[PDB]
């Protein structure tokens, strides 16, 4: 329920029944032999797990400090980590007898992943997406439809990610007998922050195994970008009890923190209650939720997961920011130097890892979670660069 | 050098030295333990091999005949099988002491693969691309640029793939001491068609272990699309000596064979000599290479590799065609039924397998090589199928 003070389940009474059924089903299926056989079978033969851990030798040499390894979630079916959680939850939904999935999306990547998993298991899929975001993600919207999903543009409020979540929640309240709301990050009311993190943890368990094989030891640092915080919790969580391993989450600095055009909830947001949870949110002087900005469309959620707020508060992980300009420089550098075109979200983690490696010893190890590939971001990079 | 009467090395004398050195080097390194340790290393940690073999149960059941498995080359780094050969040849180049790679590309996929492998290995990269292909493939051109490669638009001739290969050959003549010409299909003068097949063979070796593991037996049929022939050679070759296993190559039927707008060299071309090889080409009465058509950008080469001409000749493999319309329907169908968006090239193989499956027993097994993912093809599909 809670991570320290954060998280919880602060929702109208109409949400209580769906959430308790979900928790009950999850408790029942998460260790069910049959459910796991099927989940691993799809993650293996359809998504292509495990993903490799890649030693970025040229990058490491050029910077001339710590060894930089990349956990290659860009190679997952779909092009991003989102797929791990979409498969997990869609299968859960199927085991509970649901026939339809809904999900919110901002950048379109979780919408695409959800559509994919829906098509895979033969469920109807409706994706709520703010109309401002539908307009900026033309090709992800088209992918979703090719996959047989319907895209419902959300015209209420600020027409953006928070608003799509709101409508998704209203729908679920009416339709949960046959619908599962497939939340895309480690946010929302219990049990979603736990479920999503459980379904992303596969990343860290692979990465731990792979780095022991490659180097005979655990990494000195793991670096991941933080929107809502799923890919970061995914790779962090299996290392939480390893005292040697530093954990660094990188948030969107946008045009700079001072500019007020960014998406850095942990660094510059306030603690508050929204979307059924107590965590950090970016809000105005009136207290209402504030619009975010980043060149990375996936770093758009105006809050962060509670388990991160918790890891911050107990100082188990550190949270930093990287600006638009720095992320873009990193997108280019990784492309030219290692022949890997990263997602612009993931480029934030790369840029921070680049700065940190420089200060570190050649004997030390950084693992960078490469949350996604950059194909989806080409139009954006074309326009700016 | 020869696959029955097909193949050879039909080049001006200037190119004999480069091809000689390459042949020497490939023989040396093909079995070098260090070369192979490094190659396997990059294929695993950077390219993401092995790719899985996926049972399309929903597709299979909807069609109600044979089981359809998909070899998922769409999951390889870069999104197509091209990467396997690109890494192989770029490594070979680097072991030969070369510092520059050149390549030709039509669809742009091999250009991208070449740029990626050159970036990986710290080599300079120039890609030749017909100006008409450049215009149709802005995003792949942009990808190549981002990867640090230089794209050279070819304005001579038809301004298309054949012309890019001609320009690449002239470059290599002048620059072979330090440059390697990274040919992207099982085509060109010996030793290229052997080498590329050898480097794509991993696909079939995987698929073979994976199917024994999933089903305890070999497939009844393997279906792959055929442009130049590399993805098909890759998956066919380790099964050639398994009498049981049918091999089916699928060529682009375009607007239909009777229309003359297609790219079916084996089905409707002639024996000819271009690009240093004796094989089947689409060429007119005055011996000139014809323009090709397909909705799939990567099925644009106006010929086919000599090893395919050989298999057709001895009847080890059958070669069919699928139209644009059939390929498009299959593209939509795989996306909707299995949540996998295929490349339009690979959709030709899928469309054929769907037809074959219908005519087969539920006991039987078809492996389809899914040569690439459809991300690169979304603008084409948007334009042709329309928005939804
Ligand atoms: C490739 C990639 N990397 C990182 C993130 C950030 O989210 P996370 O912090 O849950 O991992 C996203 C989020 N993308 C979400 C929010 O916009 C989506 O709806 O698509 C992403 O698509
Ligand atoms: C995804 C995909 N699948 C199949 C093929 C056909 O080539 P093959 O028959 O050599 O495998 C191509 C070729 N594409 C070549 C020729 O245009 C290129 O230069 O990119 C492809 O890109
Ligand atoms: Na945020
Ligand atoms: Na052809």
């Amino acid at each position: 329920m809670w991570f320290g003070e954060f998280g919880g389940q602060y929702v109208p009474e109409t949400l209580i029944e769906p959430l308790k059924e979900l928790e009950k089903a999850y408790k029942r299926f998460k260790d069910d032999e049959e459910f796991n056989r099927q989940l691993n079978y799809y993650l293996k033969t359809w998504a292509g797990r495990p993903t490799p851990l890649y030693y970025a030798k040229r990058l490491t040499e050029k910077i001339g400090g710590a060894k930089i390894y990349l956990k290659r979630e860009d190679l997952v079916h779909g092009g991003a980590h989102k797929t791990n959680n979409a498969i997990g939850q869609a299968l859960l939904a199927k085991f509970m007898g649901k026939t339809r999935l809904i999900a919110e999306t901002g950048a379109g990547q979780h919408g695409v992943a959800t559509a994919m998993a829906g098509a895979l298991l033969g469920m109807k899929v409706d994706i709520y997406m703010g109309a401002e975001d539908v307009e900026r993600q033309k090709m992800n919207v088209f992918r979703m439809k090719l996959l047989g999903a319907n895209v419902i543009p959300v015209n209420s409020g600020s027409r953006t990610l928070k608003d799509a979540i709101n409508e998704a929640l209203r729908d679920w309240v009416a339709t949960f007998e046959y619908t599962h709301y497939l939340i895309g990050s480690v946010v929302g009311p219990h049990p979603y922050p736990t479920i999503v993190r459980d379904f992303q943890s596969v990343i860290g368990r692979e990465a731990k195994a792979q780095i022991l094989e490659a180097e005979g030891q655990l990494p000195d640092v793991i670096v991941a970008c933080v929107g809502g915080g799923s890919n970061a919790m995914g790779i962090f969580y299996p290392f939480v009890n390893d005292k040697k391993v530093k954990l660094v989450g990188v948030e969107a600095g946008g045009k700079g923190l001072e500019s007020g055009k960014h998406s850095a909830s942990l660094n510059a947001g306030q603690v508050g209650v929204f979307h059924g949870m107590l965590s950090y949110f970016l809000q105005d002087e009136e207290g209402q939720i504030k619009p975010t900005h980043s060149i990375a469309p996936g770093l758009d959620y105006p809050g962060v997961g509670p388990e991160h707020a918790y890891l911050k508060k107990i100082q188990r992980a550190e949270y930093v920011t990287v600006t638009d300009e720095e992320a873009l420089k990193a997108f280019h550098e990784l492309s030219r130097t290692e022949g890997i075109i990263p997602a612009l979200e993931s480029a934030h983690a790369v840029a921070y890892a680049m700065k940190l490696a420089k200060e570190m010893s050649r004997d030390e190890i950084i693992i960078v979670n490469l949350s996604g590939r950059g194909d989806k971001d080409l139009d954006i990079v074309l326009k700016v660069s």
